[PDB]
């Protein structure tokens, strides 16, 4: 009945002026306006999102209008919303329900004020987190026959498809962008190696040159954060479980060991494992005078704060998310972000840019869905590789780059289409 | 009948020299030796093996026949055979039928000689590019009843495979062992990373620092190459057709161009392509004065050689495998290895700890299809990521890595078993 | 009279709070600190000193105290004094004239309250820009025969003591500390390489890997600026004017071209000339869309920001020391800092680390002027190569770094003392 | 009385080959005669040359000529001749008298034969080691007051100067080019660089990537050999007695320790230093098994070879200028060049580029003696900076750089002439 509902319609200026220089670093977004605002091959959707109501997303939000779908939007954190984002997206006439600072109540309320249209109920869900996706089956599941797709672009979300697959819970079809190429490496690897530093940096302004980093994990996560650390003059050094990923660092010139070793060395230490029990109390007891311990990885498990909280002797908060504890040993602990993601705690998150080739995949998955009625059954399905390597295409211009074009003769000896898909499926790149 | 065939048997004590200092390169074989010689997995194995009867080879050999496996042996290449190697393998009573400079018939007799041992004939195979199990299949199909398992670790041989495969003439379970993560990365990224200057220094011995260097591909041949030029200072540009791996590039700094603009530009050039009609007379014609090029990439069809023995009014060979031609506008171009690999032609190929990755896969997928016959059906199957892993955890002594273990906890919390495997199969790293 | 000048002293748990965390980045004035409080080596000197009042010269300050020195201070600049910096060394006693936004009658006021002390004048000079050493000579030269020596560490103050010297106007003997090694390559070359992208990050929060960087310079600001832009995955374009060190910059694989050409590639400009019309109206008519230009090299002489603010059609604040302008071609620049010092305006500066070795020099020259009337005349004198190793020397602890001792042997083999200096005054490391 | 003595004439074709490869990588010396075949400032010389007669050498000898010289040669040492070279030259008519394997008594003779030319004695000195300087003053002292000048480009040969000046023993000015940064920099850094892995690769065929390299001294060599082995993949370690240069490599991320510590860690040892006693039996009974130890420092006295022919157990040779030691402990010592030039014993020394701007130093030094009779009183003169740019500019059109010339406001504003010297002497690059 509301046709929106934000902090303050007053902001939407401030939005228009941050929309307008994102646009500049989402030219994968921009593209996909170009090549499809006349076409308009999302005219009939109704979709509902659920994803942070950033400036980013509102480029996102005002894609998928321009190809002719309606739209009705929520966040899916309680904070994660930029009032002046949101402000523009309502002022601009389009149904959103989002702002800072969000109750529990509030937020589930948010979300189902997305579900009916004008015209009628949703036809297509975009969803990070699987919330709007687990609240229609459980909550509605009348609307679910109406409804042609599911994009979904988080590892909480896509491994939550798979259990309610498993169950029989499953009702619609399910594109997982979240293990697209270009979606994968721009939210894990490209994007933490920018912002890693950043956000160490804004916390403590340390010399990085000549510091001992001891980085726990060697995925697409700890590659970055490895190399960014390494780019600044610092000893990295890795540990892993894996021994295919231990034996990546080792072929860069990483020493690799273990964290019980590395906690005497390291003067910063960083989480990025996605796993329990990483760094703790007889790990921090060890520890050099003022080292830094940080976490990308894993939400808020992967270091012991409780430990800390329950056994320093002094904690004094230097700035926001940056807190420094004295041991009984008398020694001093600096934790940045309460051990939660540095990134988001003591930098902006990702760069625009890295957003671009996530939202870009779920613009993709989109069209897919919807342009293809019968062509995808009840499950979850990766997004095909021809979409995931237009993505790709889509951010090259900005990139500066000039790609080449096979022949016809060329194609025929590779056995290939010159348009592509250019690789097989397992290919790892 | 003639118990083996080499060039010159006077050669063992130096191919044994040769070995010792090898197997010091290669511990994922010898942890194959301290691992299962108690044990003995491949008792009563007959494999016949067709593979580059190198140094390398002579230390899987002896790995088969540690765990118990008779083996006979060829190679799978005409020149490939290091006589010395041949020799060495003679002296310690293993049969092998291989020499450097043999004829077509003489290769075809030379795998012949590998099918019958003393108690009968061959219960497995270990190929490598397919000759060995086309050969049975065509010549010898009597004894495909007999044979228990095929393992098969090039790219023409795993296109043979399914190929087989879908046309009913496959009889035998095979595994492929090319696309590995362990395989893969040393035989395409790692060694080229490591050799594809040493064959541009002994072609040349020229300064790297300082010249562009065009790098076509950015595959895994193409950054490895990338990267190695890179650390001597050269400013690399690349050129892609697949809008992924050119993002990739992008993303490290590389410069990202058409070889028709690039062609102008470069004073080094490098095909990695795998692909017809990459460097052309169109190109060479624009080309600096004593711009030198070579190929790693596919075997002799990436560089249009033959337009330039047509078209160049001189052409000069300064050593083996080095060429210099003077075409009609009086400039000149350095052609390394005749348009073939570099690698090969003007260096030793692959180190042996590149090799030790690729047969340590071999050794596993040896031990997996005789030990359990009833596992594979008629059929190319990948090997097993635990397998993968095992390679890789073989290697991490040699390279001074301690890994680090899962607790029961960690492994409960990540949802997989702490022996692993520990990455889904769709995982890129 | 007065006994302190601050703007709010209530700071003082504040700054002492910082200062805490500052003294374990700066090892080697804690060394100085550890190695002569008890044989305290400036015990009778009253230094007056005139340098950016903050955290790190606040140790500088306290250091100096704890080797028996009386000291009064001001700030070199009216807006660089941290306030809670100044508060906390205001209640530990030491009398310190110095807030943010200072008027200039205000600045000469301060400084002019550091010349008198308890006991009587002032006998030792640490200055910053000349200053301090300006004020004495013209406005109090009575005071010059009490005063033993200068020690200055900036360009600005050196070449100014070279004219003094010149013109027979330097009344007192000085030590540059601005050309020392460990001085000179941390104040240049690694402060810049840490904090360049900290404030275009901050300013911008744009990603870096895949654009175009022109770095104008390749003298040692410019070599920082380019690792480390290079680091993140940007393409790093270099003009110079100076053959030996473009030829440096190719020597890395860096292209190396004109502004002319470059205006139209450059996705970040980064000035590190110290030289006038480096970028023009010219050149910000060529640049593409959303282009970021920014100085870390001279004061603010390098961007023609004049022109901007004169042709442009917009001048729009972004955030404090972020403008975005629209030109009469439609298309827009990002100018941070006004086109003044990047990592002033839109960062924090140097690390303490860094300063830590600038003011080490400083600590050095005080004790080899105090200690040693007799060595220097009236003139510019270099830090001696011994008291540059030293300052080296005491921050290697800190990089658990373990030095090699020559043994008596290899000393006499070499021609050198075993505890140096080890490098004739040519040698350019 | 003999015109020339070389060892086979006939091999003039094939010098005259690889003189027209190593033309087009030596544009220093093309440049020069280019800008002065027609005005030939030499016209008058006398120059007798005393360097190593290789392919390069006779690039810049043939440079000389042009430049309207008379020019008469000798090799510096008794194995670097390249008898293919020396047979060019002197089938061009210029008297060379030099090949590979003099004894002392011809090696004398023929600097001997170098001094006297058809019109009269040598008015030119070009000298690499000191010898043809040494020869003149000490056994032909009546030709010294017709000898305009000296160009001397070594280490020794500058230090032997020094000395000989010190003493009153030299009579000619002399210019030392040794320690030009256009000379230095590309003999020691950019040189080592470039010709130590490929010594280690041809010499071993090893793996770099994921090995531990110990590096003993972080001067110009050391920074090299340090960069090149990390680019590979290595984890390089440091020694170091200079806190300076130990400072350095910290703050490029490299572990500094001791030998004593290194010698049980690394695979591979490079020594740098220039000093005694670095690697010795103690550190080699502590060594992995077939660690590779090697020089590419001082000419044999880094390491102590005499230790492993006295108590190793076991020598085999594996090739040319490589050997296996076995010690008691069991386990072997991979020792190169017999512990002397890895770059020279298992390599082809420097690439082309490097001589180039050598000897373009050399050339400008004795231009500059030559064409200003009186200007250079007798004694060690540094080459002025303006030629030392002169020669890195010389070679940046072949290394595609576009150099920036300063407006005449812009260098006003510098206080420096538009044509350089654009730095101060002390400078450092
Ligand atoms: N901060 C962010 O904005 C951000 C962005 C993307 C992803 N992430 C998160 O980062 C985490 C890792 O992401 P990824 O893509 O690198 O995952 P990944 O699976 O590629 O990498 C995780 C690595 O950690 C290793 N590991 C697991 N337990 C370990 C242990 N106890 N000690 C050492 N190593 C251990 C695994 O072997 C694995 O290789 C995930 O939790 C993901 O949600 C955070
Ligand atoms: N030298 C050796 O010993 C050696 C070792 C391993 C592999 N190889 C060979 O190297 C080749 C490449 O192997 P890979 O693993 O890098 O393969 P890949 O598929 O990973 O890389 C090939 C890349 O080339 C690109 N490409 C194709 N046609 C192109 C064109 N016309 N212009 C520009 N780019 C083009 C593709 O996009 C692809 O990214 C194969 O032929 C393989 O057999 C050689
Ligand atoms: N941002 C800071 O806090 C900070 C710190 C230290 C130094 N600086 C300043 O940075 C500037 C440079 O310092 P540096 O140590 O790198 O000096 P430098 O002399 O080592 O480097 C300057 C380089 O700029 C080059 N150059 C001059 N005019 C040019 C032109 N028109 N085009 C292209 N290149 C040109 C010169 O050839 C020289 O190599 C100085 O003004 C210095 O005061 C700033
Ligand atoms: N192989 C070649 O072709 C080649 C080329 C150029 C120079 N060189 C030689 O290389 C050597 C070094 O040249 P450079 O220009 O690097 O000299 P440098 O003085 O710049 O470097 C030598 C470094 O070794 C350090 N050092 C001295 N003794 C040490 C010890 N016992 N342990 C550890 N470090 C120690 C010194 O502190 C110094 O920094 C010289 O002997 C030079 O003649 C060889
Ligand atoms: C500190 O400033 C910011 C800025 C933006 C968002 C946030 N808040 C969160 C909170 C949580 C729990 N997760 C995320 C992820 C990881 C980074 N992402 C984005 O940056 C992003 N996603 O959509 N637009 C974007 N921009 C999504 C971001 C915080
Ligand atoms: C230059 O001297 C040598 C040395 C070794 C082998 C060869 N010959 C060939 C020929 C062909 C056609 N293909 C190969 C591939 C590519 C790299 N490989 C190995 O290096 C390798 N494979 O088994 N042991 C190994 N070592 C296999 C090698 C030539
Ligand atoms: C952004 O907040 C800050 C923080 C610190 C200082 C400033 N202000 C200036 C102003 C001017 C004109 N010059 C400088 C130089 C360049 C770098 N320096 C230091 O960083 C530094 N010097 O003493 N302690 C230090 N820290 C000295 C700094 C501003
Ligand atoms: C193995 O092949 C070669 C090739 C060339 C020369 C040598 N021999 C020596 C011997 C000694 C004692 N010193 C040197 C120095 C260091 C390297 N230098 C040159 O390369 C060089 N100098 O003049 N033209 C050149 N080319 C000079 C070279 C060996």
């Amino acid at each position: 009945k509301l046709p929106y509902k934000v902090a303050d319609i007053g902001l939407a200026a401030w939005g228009r002026k941050a929309l307008d220089i994102a646009e500049n670093e989402m030219p994968g977004l921009m593209r996909m306006r170009e090549r499809y605002s006349a076409s308009k091959p999302l005219k009939g959707a109704r979709i509902a999102g659920c994803l942070h109501m950033t400036v980013e997303t509102a480029v996102l939000i005002e894609t998928l209008v321009t190809l002719g779908a309606e739209v009705q939007w929520s966040s899916c954190n309680i904070f994660s919303t930029q009032d002046h984002a949101a402000a523009a997206i309502a002022k601009a006439g389009i149904p959103v329900y989002a702002w800072k600072g969000e109750t529990d109540e509030e937020y589930l309320w948010c979300i189902e004020q997305t579900l009916y249209f004008k015209d009628g109920p949703l036809n297509m869900i975009l969803d990070d987190g699987g919330d709007l996706t687990n609240l229609i089956h459980t909550k509605y599941p009348q609307l679910l026959p109406g409804i042609r797709g599911i994009s979904e672009e988080t590892t909480t979300g896509v491994h939550n498809l798979y259990k309610m697959m498993a169950n029989g819970i499953l009702k619609v079809p399910a594109i997982n962008v979240n293990d697209s190429v270009t979606k994968s490496k721009f939210d894990n690897l490209y994007g933490c190696r920018e912002s890693l530093i950043d956000g160490i940096k804004r916390a403590t302004d340390v010399m990085i040159a000549g510091k001992v980093a001891v980085v726990a994990g060697y995925g697409d996560v700890g590659k970055g954060c490895a190399q960014a650390l390494r780019g600044f003059g610092a000893r990295v050094i890795i540990t892993e479980i894996d021994p295919i990923n231990a034996l990546q660092a080792a072929m860069e010139g990483y020493e690799v060991t273990t964290m019980d070793e590395a906690c005497q060395e390291g003067n910063i230490f960083v989480t990025t494992t996605g796993c329990i029990d990483i760094i703790l109390g007889r790990h921090f007891e060890q520890m050099k005078d003022d080292a830094i311990v940080c976490n990308i990885g894993h939400f808020d498990v992967e270091i012991d704060v409780k430990w800390l909280n329950e056994n320093a002797v002094e904690k004094v908060n230097i700035k926001p998310q940056v807190d420094r504890y004295r041991l009984k040993n008398g020694r001093r602990i600096i934790l940045l972000a309460e051990g939660r993601l540095v990134n988001l705690g003591c930098a902006m998150g990702h760069p625009s840019f890295v957003m671009s080739n996530s939202f870009t995949n779920q613009v993709m998955a989109q069209i897919e869905l919807w342009t293809h009625p019968d062509k995808y059954p009840v499950g979850v399905h990766f997004l095909p590789k021809k979409l995931d390597e237009a993505v790709a295409e889509a951010h090259l211009g900005k990139l500066n780059v000039k790609l080449t074009k096979l022949t016809e003769k060329q194609a025929q000896y590779l056995g290939m289409s010159c348009d592509g898909p250019f690789k097989p499926d397992h290919y790892r790149y």
